[PDB]
């Protein structure tokens, strides 16, 4: 059966949230450019696609992901200057997640994994739940536990990193379009990548300070802060199977059966 | 190349935008009876946008997941389990970004499709906004066309044919002919039609209560039987309104 | 003795608590066309709620005199002089305040009557988030009813009587026949038949545009024409509401 | 011709724009009046107030709000008390907003907001503020705005000498007392019933609010002052020097 | 020991946290006509909140530094340079959201000591929101103070030695002889009296004007003059404030 | 002459309005057993003065509340003391704050972080803000914003202070740092005597809400300040001055 609440029935649903210990799990993406390598929807297909996979390990659901979200910033998305990107306020990202939460609560779930993939949404995703769990302890509910992670930060084992950073790890900030990233959509959805097109620049680079308004000078071209040349397929299903299985033995460490 | 804003490159979204038209989806997550799925509102219209777009030459954004809270009436209730509502405010300001957001590329021609009942408002709400703030700026050559896809249905001919013992009423059709007979010729794996409850039209008094009683609502969450929904009346359903919908927006958005 | 809130002193509706229903008019300022003044939203559902109240028992506040901006297909349009709109937030915080202090008061009844078209979603808005307030309180017994009082308008015979033509759907009714004929039994004064410009009825295609057209508008502002409207219709709208209302209520909130 | 928006045509209304015309909006509230009045007097008053004005002006008098901010102990008894329906001070402000986005929109330029509820005058600036903001936003910048209560323009020191034989007590002490009870007793005799009034020393209260509001800190009527010697007589002198000196005021600030 | 919560450990907040008595200071940058500086409303609740503590053991929270927009009739208009004010929302929910934090820490007795005239609605406004959200966590038992400190200084022997010309009253206080003669007490470097401009107190009809016309307001921002004021008046202000404060306190939140 | 608006009179800071403003935005935050509270606010306000100072900017007065503490980096808002804003409120603030400073007729502003959490609200703030401006065709306003602790990245300063390891900025809550430069700057509010010596906090690539304290170091802090001394505070403030300075320097030039 399939793992997406989306193609479930109601009845279907609602048993499985009967069953109690019931997980479930919320893509969090961004419609941003990603370089002129790659697709705009890169923050929503990636975490959709190991939310999958971890559910179908841990026998959780998932439910329909937030396509839209936080504003890019430039020194970890290139920023909003750049067409294509469609950014939410974060009063209204916030309000989403609250909404939610709220929705879930009351359908008797009280186990949710926030599972972001675009470097912005973090804050904003944290204050949703905090605003969220303020209101349910209003109603006297207290017993719904939330765990919230950008999935790239279970990419931790150094032989990984060396892996994919040989000449060293940079960051996630300016990861934004590169060899992480690109590797991913290489194994998952090739026919959204052409590395032909990869712009081979320089890491970008940036002082300890931000300016605004943000100043179209100070980032690389293409949008990408650092080069997907070194991008493989290979590099991919490592990435994938490192963040599925990291997640996966997390969720069941947080929600035990 | 694909009719999708989030298949493309920011370069290929660049060079595609004011003449282009974009369209966004407008859907939910509710309950559909107990022989569909939850995501048929935000499958539906973005399969029309998605065969409009081929046909005109329009991109279509990333669907809006999420929708205004069901209303007895028109959908049985927000009190059902998997139904997953926003607030109205939520929503408004969602479209209201967006629109924000499709003008500061460029952009100057929007349709949202709307494929929930209950978004209707709320969609409109954030199109003002949207455009009280364009107006701050002093531009005011952002054209917006809104409409629900079933409306598209009216001719005549075409409401016999599919509704050969007479038409019900779109606030009835939650899960019923209309909607199950699309998903019958579009997403035929995600329909059960011997898991439908055959049971009559939903009625209702000239008011509404809340909070909200359930027993006023029929069991399986639909308000009208799919037991006669087939692929072929959805086959017709699509052609009908992804003409008339291709019709309007070229009426309305000239090439 | 009053059957007004507003008219009582604060001794008079503490005591009616403390033995009740509440009824709340919601209408708007909105263009009527050349023959009608803008406040019959406010007027009418107020006097329907008057005589209802008379009937049952019941007490009515102060209602809300300002409703959700004019929707072209419905009203004409937001851009028409005189029609003074608010934003959907503001009224639904507006019914929001107001729920949560007549639950202060110890009143657990309340009646909200529809006037204006746009209203309704953000009417439903105002209840869920004041009724989702009351729960954090503890407080689940407060029952709200919703109505626009011309759904009640349903018996074919009286249809007929008022629209020999064919029923022109309450969107479309705008200015007509129906409210016109309203203002001539309750305020002849704020009427002037010989002003009515007796267009065909307006017709759409089936989608919205904004920012909001003039010209897709017939220029006096109606929808449709009241040059057949009549004290007499008037009186027998106005019995029919009153009597169908009363007994809704009474069964919704029995005594 | 009525001097009230609602009543006229939007013809008539547009025809009255085409931005020379005054507009005027009372702002009230429902909140107890003590046991010998009803408690929609902050309406009545100031609305009674704008069509007088505005048939001496030839200004025009948009629907009034009907509902305001919470009352306060120190000048209103308290929302503690039942009838009084209260908004949320962003609710008032949002409505003051919107209504003056929109009488811009139709053309209007000068509006004078009649407030005749203790609680309101903050959250009423705040609305023009922020409406004020975004005209400007909009490069409109000359619309405008004249607000007030109308019981300050009441300064007479003959008649404040009659009102008040003992020395002036302060509008925020005057709730429910002879000022609002005798322009009642002019206008709206059947609505008061001075037979009821409770006729207790006017109250005091130390420098200082406490919140949530105590009720025993409050007269137990509700009202702040006794209005036992309301009179018609009153009502009528007070009404005359209001509306006269709005009128002039108006004339003053927007000149034909 | 301190009494500034922001100079103790949290251990020590802690131990001193339901019986303890907090104050926060709610001030303004506003501009204090040419012979003070423009953080005055600020300073002076501070130092008056400072010695309170002091003498009934209370913690002084850090103050807010800004505050609602300043207001012509008395404080000379929000179109002066220097002077940087929040919209009311903004001060409303940073009252809201302090008592909400408190009460978590489980504080349960507060005090506000507002400085700035234009402050209080919206102090008030916090308050009561920040109640109501602590209902809805069935806490009833938090009680809060609200003040203007120089509303204490009212006793006739008290004015009269300040004032031997008359009292002007608080809402022309505004860089006039009240506050100046505590800044000449308190913060002498902050003070020339040699740059004051001794115009006649300010006057206003009955009535207010938007947009703010500075022409009604004396050139120099102040609404009366510190021509006469000293160190010694603000010596006895102080003395008087600190005192009337402490004593209120002691009744209000006993030991 | 004072570099602080709050102890200008209006006519002092509109004769001054090329200036640059700076505004410090802190937090009320717990901070271990050997430090008080408004740390936050504190430094941040000590390095703008002294950057103020050299450079011939003014100082606003600081934002003394910031957004909720988050476990990774400050131990969590379930500690006593710590008193936070929610996350509209403090964009709302900076956002009214740059709206006010725009009319003043300002156009240079550096707002200084000094609290972990403020980030992307203090960001949301500058976005409401400028879209504002926007509306009137004014695109001249411009904003720095930093938080002063990332100025410290000389490898060469980073081995004097941390000869054993930089352990990161996330757990250097109540350590070494902060201490240091409080030790520096107002002795009299630290007591190292206090400090509990454990070991640096570690967590998940994850957070968990409801906040568990039992995730969080007893004390409060994320590291120890063990080795805190005034000797490494005044090489901190130096170096942050220094650098703060140059870049507003070429951000905002003559
Ligand atoms: C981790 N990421 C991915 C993204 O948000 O695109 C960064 N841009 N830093
Ligand atoms: C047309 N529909 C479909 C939907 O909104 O889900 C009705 N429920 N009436
Ligand atoms: C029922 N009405 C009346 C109105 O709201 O004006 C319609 N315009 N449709
Ligand atoms: C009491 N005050 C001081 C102030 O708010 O500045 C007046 N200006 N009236
Ligand atoms: C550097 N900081 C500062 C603070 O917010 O205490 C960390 N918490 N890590
Ligand atoms: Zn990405
Ligand atoms: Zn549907
Ligand atoms: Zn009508
Ligand atoms: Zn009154
Ligand atoms: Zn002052
Ligand atoms: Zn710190």
């Amino acid at each position: 059966k399939s793992v997406f609440v989306g193609e479930l029935t109601w009845k279907e649903y609602e048993a499985r949230v009967a069953a109690g210990d019931c997980v479930l799990m919320l893509p969090v993406g961004a419609l941003e450019q990603h370089g002129h390598h790659m697709c705009m929807n890169v923050d929503v297909l990636l975490p959709t696609a190991v939310c999958k996979r971890v559910a179908e390990r841990i026998g959780a659901l998932v439910m329909p992901g937030l396509q839209y979200g936080y504003k890019s910033q430039q020194k970890s998305g290139g920023g909003n200057h750049f067409p294509g990107t469609t950014s939410l306020d974060g009063a209204t990202l916030t309000g989403t997640v609250q909404d939610i939460i709220r929705e879930l609560a009351r359908h008797g779930a009280r186990r949710l994994v926030l599972m972001n993939g675009h470097y912005q949404n973090s804050m904003f995703i944290v204050e949703g739940i905090d605003l969220a769990l303020r209101e349910l302890r209003y109603a006297g509910i207290q017993d719904f536990k939330v765990v919230v992670l950008s999935y790239w930060d279970f990419v931790k084992d150094p032989a990984v990193i060396q892996q994919l950073y040989p000449e060293g790890f940079l960051g996630w900030d300016i990861e934004h379009g590169g060899v992480f990233e690109t590797s991913l959509m290489l194994a998952l959805y090739p026919d959204l990548v052409d590395l032909d097109r990869v712009v081979d620049h320089p890491p970008a680079t940036f002082p300890p300070y931000d300016v605004f308004p943000v100043d179209p000078a100070r980032t690389p071209a293409p949008g990408t802060l650092s080069s997907a040349k070194t991008a493989s397929r290979e590099k991919g299903e490592l990435i994938l199977e490192v963040c599925v299985q990291g997640i996966a033995d997390a969720i069941r460490e947080e929600f035990p059966p």
